[PDB]
């Protein structure tokens, strides 16, 4: 069976839904800013602690998304009024709601209830209020405890809201693979979908890790950008020689997936198939990729064989590309290496959305799936933001994108690396 | 292409290795006992603190692992030896080596490692290490943060770590389904196979969340046992009048699944095969399963159509009953609704094993396949223990099991139920 995608939604620090998230890609834009006492999320603590926790991150810049009651604003008094709900799951509804009413698939009969199900993965889930609980253990004030804390914290929650909210009975699941979860939970659907588990699947992935100790965290593992802490708008700046480190960043995406044959009856419109959905392991190192990038090697051209298309025939390739040092100069290579000639000749159109975005952790793998489908359904490619000084593995052909331009996009593969050497690579095309 | 079960590994409350736990299992034996100030996991804590803390906690009883350089022990030197390793990690790694000794299954050739792969997901992770660091921000004493802080808290890093000890470079996934991610990582690597992306997989579930916050939360949360703190032994009593919640357990669950004819070229052991893999979602309550227990009801029948089997073909069933008063009788009933006559006439011999080794939470899904496995592979079916006096829904016909049953095992279900409604019913049957 095969499996095609007929719905999108989601929230980006470019902006709440797709429309606009898209829009200012494409146009350039970038949703990075430079941090604040207010974005520690530590407003249980005295402004001494804050003060104090602030200066001890390394990394002061991040990718938010915009809050608000306006247009292209994610409204907390709609996804957020419920004390189960963390931030990463009402991103997570938020998007659903979107994809969900673009698909127009919001079934009232049972039947059609108990064939859709529901896959969308957090990486983390909710740091901030774990940390809150632990303030209660270290003041003695447990009696503050919310009996909605454990529900509230569970990475697979976001899949369980969003089931709950529209009744959705066909498998409940989630994939957590730290920075891949966004692309295995979508993965995972359509391995479902295709086996018969169900007809239609709302997948994707939704993060929400902006706080003192999750940016404490990352920056002590030196995989945060530090250096450009005055100039946040150049500090993710995928595949440029001056790059050190990723630039944290919050968000969802979401797409529904559904069977071919059962998309068709119903008249919907389909973006595009998802034909390829290649896994690997890098087996090499906890946080470090393999010099030789055989892991993301293994993971392209897998989704090659089981889409049945040659190198050649992929127009666009979404890179993972974080802005680290080491990173994006092993993916650069390994797509050398999959791609070849059709590489190196300037053919393949390559790029990375990160440095406008940032990095998305457990979504970027599904709103970076939106994107491919998107080059795919608006025959353009968007462009690298801040590639000033490419990295000595490019030339004047094998290049990556530095301007979002018009072309035929009728395939699209995207990537996604995250910690433990967990690879993914997603393929759609137009059908 | 068709999976069978080549390999069997678990470390448990009931000891370390598959041998001892499923002898005192069988002998009807419990790894419960009562919670002490050391159990809180707080050792950067002050006394006065640790007491306070303890003396909060409405439930002080759980399951633990039995540590030792003895037979039958956990021996953290050789699994906890990293600074990057938590306690779910370790218990992975171990159980994993056992399971793929038992099927030999440590292969040199790049091809082999290649198409082996790893899903083994953690429900919760290591909040105590969460805890530690939250201690450091309300103490100003960042600089104290580890480096590993990150590769120690996210829930897919057991998959990450048994893959590069073993070179394992086929797809490096983790589902994450709070209650059910033991069974969703086995289904999923299950699909893998049959699809083609890995002829081997490595799966199962780990967990160990036996620490001040996780009991706090959980204990808030009114989901734990508290009226027989002054009995651990007869705390989890899963089916019986008087059970009042679940008892936190610990431990891991792995598994070696392998494609039919793999296994048999290379002359493999084959302790059954994998016929089922049932999802669905109550789409009900955060916390609480529906009155008519439709999701279990789906679940289970979704595993049989499946297999192609009908209810009265099912000799064991190895219930997900955790000793809660709603939950425990939601089951039954809807055990009764799937296999009605098979059940009614005493003939289906089911149980539910957690009133020996405590909720294993993220491992239980896992820990409990290898047991329905066990009584196919062995002839005995695991009794339920501490029903002193069974639920009014039972009878003499319609009763789980109270004493371990010798008896012909051709085919064993076992269900996963998680927070959220999350649903996965495993099925297994000779080969
Ligand atoms: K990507
Ligand atoms: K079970």
């Amino acid at each position: 069976r095969r499996v095609v995608v007929t719905g999108l939604g989601m929230v980006t620090p470019l902006g709440r839904g797709v429309e606009t998230t898209w829009r200012r890609l494409i146009d350039g834009e970038c949703g990075i800013r430079g941090l604040t006492l207010d974005d520690l999320k530590m407003k249980s603590f005295d402004e001494e602690t804050k003060l104090y926790t602030f200066d001890q991150l390394s990394s002061k810049v991040a990718a938010f998304v915009p809050y608000g009651s306006n247009p292209g604003e994610f409204d907390e008094a709609l996804w957020l009024n419920s004390k189960a709900v963390a931030n990463f799951i009402g991103y997570a509804v938020c998007a659903a709601d979107e994809a969900l009413r673009d698909a127009e698939w919001l079934p009232t009969e049972e039947e059609e209830k108990e064939r859709t199900g529901v896959s969308i993965g957090g990486g983390i889930g909710s740091i901030c209020d774990i940390v809150e609980a632990a303030q209660l253990i270290c003041e003695k004030r447990l009696r503050r405890l919310s009996p909605f804390f454990i529900p509230k914290i569970l990475v697979n929650m976001a899949s369980g809201h969003v089931s709950m909210k529209y009744g959705f009975q066909g498998p409940n699941h989630a994939a957590v693979t730290a920075c891949a979860t966004g692309a295995h939970s979508i993965g995972d659907a359509t391995r479902m979908i295709q086996f018969g588990d169900a007809d239609v699947m709302v997948a994707g992935g939704t993060e929400s890790s902006i706080d003192a100790l999750s940016v404490a965290g990352f920056s002590r593992s030196r995989a945060l950008s530090t250096k450009f802490n005055s100039s946040p708008q150049e500090a993710s700046r995928p595949f440029d020689c001056d790059r050190d480190g990723f630039v944290i960043g919050e968000g969802s995406g979401v797409i529904v997936l559904e069977e071919y044959e059962h998309a068709k009856r119903r008249g919907a419109k389909i973006y595009a198939e998802l034909c390829g959905y290649g896994m690997s392991g890098d087996a090499h190192h906890i946080t470090q990729p393999p010099e030789d990038g055989k892991g993301a090697v293994l993971a392209m051209t897998r989704a090659l064989r089981q889409s049945g298309l040659c190198p050649n025939q992929i127009d666009y390739v979404n890179a993972h590309a974080t802005s680290t040092p080491i990173g994006d100069a092993v993916e650069a290579r390994a797509i050398k290496t999959v791609f070849s000639e059709h590489a190196t000749s300037g053919t393949l159109a390559f790029s990375s959305t990160k440095g406008a975005t940032g990095h998305l952790l457990g979504a970027a793998g599904a709103v970076e799936a939106i994107f491919s489908i998107l080059a795919i359904h608006h025959g353009v490619a968007p462009m690298t933001l801040n590639v000033k000084n490419p990295d000595p593995i490019f030339d004047k052909r094998f290049m990556p994108l530095t301007t979002s331009k018009k072309m035929l996009v009728r395939t699209a593969m995207s990537n996604s690396f995250g910690f433990g050497g967990t690879n993914a690579s997603l393929l759609f095309a137009s059908i």
